[PDB]
DNA sequence: GCGTCGAGACGC
DNA sequence: GCGTCGAGACGC
DNA sequence: GCGTCGAGACGC
DNA sequence: GCGTCGAGACGC
């Protein structure tokens, strides 16, 4: 049971999820893709998978079909925001069309 | 009920509670007294009352004798740390001996 | 609300 | 001296 | 009127 | 700390 801060830092470091990435060499700012499910540029591995990994690794309930979209992602974002090691600092749209949130590691 | 950010800002503004005060004229940083109950400098009106006001005004559970110490303050501080409009940024001690936490209004 | 740490009163 | 057990503050 | 997001009170 | 469930605003 690692801290949320350490958990997310390892996920970003891993490079396992496209768009879940550092902005800087100093690794103080990271992006979390948040493209709506209804958007034509939603991509599962980018916008959906991390949320599922959060709920499988941290959640305390069975991971059923209701998590095939963004349910786990919503839960994960709430976890990141309420962590004192992190702080949402902005958001944007990439030139490839996808939506992201920006967090800073304190 | 007001948002928790609006709730605490109003409490600080009000000057009801000694030590529950702004650090700056710009009202971006406030202090919450957190002197421990068994510390020789503990003063109810400063270190205890606000926490009980939190429980009375925000909670739904009976306000019994269990809140005659720092239980309410504890629940309040947790709520303050978790709210997205606020960030705990420090801690201090004053010349009268009391301890405080510092929050920034974002 | 529990887990870790460990006050200080106690036994020898 | 140095063991016992485990206050009340605080991290989780 | 429902779906997504996610307030903040709660348990431990 | 960090899970639970799910306010009321808003997109659909």
């Amino acid at each position: 049971k690692a801290s949320i801060k350490d958990w997310i830092v390892c996920q970003v470091n891993s490079g396992k999820f496209p768009g879940v990435e550092w902005e800087d060499e100093e690794r103080t700012r990271f992006r979390i893709p948040v493209t709506p499910l209804a958007d034509p540029c939603f991509e599962w591995r980018r916008d959906g998978e991390l949320g599922v990994v959060y709920i499988r690794e941290r959640g305390n309930m069975p991971v059923d079909a209701s998590f095939k979209g963004t349910r786990g992602r919503r839960r994960m974002l709430a976890a990141l925001r309420r962590t004192r090691g992190l702080q949402e600092i902005g958001k944007g749209i990439s030139q490839d069309g996808h939506h992201f949130l920006v967090f800073r590691v304190r």
